[PDB]
DNA sequence: TGGGGGCTT
DNA sequence: AAAGCCGCCC
């Protein structure tokens, strides 16, 4: 059907109307017209057409998507075939082997396997201009990212949160750490992993956090 | 073989 | 806000 799922528009519809992100849609259009921007038009809300709002119980929060071509996607850290792993997935991959020991490289970086499961693979900010890092921050991706986390942090109970990067850890001081269980850590990009994602492991302190609070875990190579 | 965060000034 | 300094695997 459309760009955004069912219960994500309808969840997020108070958002569309507000100036911050009318004028925001008004720049990334203009953008458009003269950059190459990632991810293109119709994949930008991916995150949204994975899974229903009401039944994601994880909530993994990147930066900014890959400016790199073919990479970005709608799902963070994500490539579609036939693209390969990223630096960022490799070292995600690298501690899901150890942290995970039934977890074994799957071969591609298509995560809409965790996706599927209730995982909202978000990133702070929604688009990047071609090969240039950091173009489109603080334009109202923020705002707006921050709308969506806000929702979430209000309706739901026991939603696990992964902050992976300074950027990203700026939503948690959105979130009620009594009911929503918050884990933090370094962006697992090669520039910033050595700073404690490895060895983190937070996807089985995860599926720990969630069976705990009786809810199926997650299949982390069902992917 | 160099392009892929985190913190300071 | 912008720019510099630093950091690092197979
Ligand atoms: O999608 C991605 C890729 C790299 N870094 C992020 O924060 N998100």
């Amino acid at each position: 059907m459309e760009f955004f799922g069912e219960s994500w528009k309808k969840h997020l519809s108070g958002e569309f109307g507000k100036p911050y992100f009318i004028k925001l849609m008004g720049f990334v259009a203009e953008e458009r017209k003269h950059y190459t921007v990632y991810p293109p038009p119709h994949q930008v809300f991916t995150w949204t057409q994975m899974c229903d709002i009401k039944d994601v119980k994880v909530v993994i929060l990147g930066q900014n998507p890959y400016h790199g071509p073919n990479q970005a996607h709608g799902l963070c850290f994500s490539v579609q075939r036939p693209v390969p792993p990223p630096p960022s997935l490799e070292n995600i991959y690298k501690e899901l082997s150890t942290d995970i020991e039934d977890f074994v490289h799957p071969g591609h970086g298509d995560l809409s396997g965790w996706a599927k499961q209730g995982v909202l693979l978000l990133n702070a900010v929604l688009t990047v201009r071609a090969h240039q890092a950091n173009s489109h921050k603080e334009r109202g991706w923020e705002q707006f990212t921050d709308a969506v986390v806000s929702w979430l942090n209000q309706n739901s109970n026991g939603l696990v949160f992964l902050l992976w990067g300074s950027y990203a850890q700026k939503k948690g001081s959105a979130i009620d750490r009594k009911r929503h269980h918050v884990l933090q850590t370094a962006h697992p990009s090669p520039r910033s992993v050595y700073r404690g994602f490895f060895g983190c492991r937070h996807f089985s302190k995860t599926n720990e956090l969630l069976q705990k609070s009786g809810k199926k875990p997650i299949d982390w190579k069902e992917l």
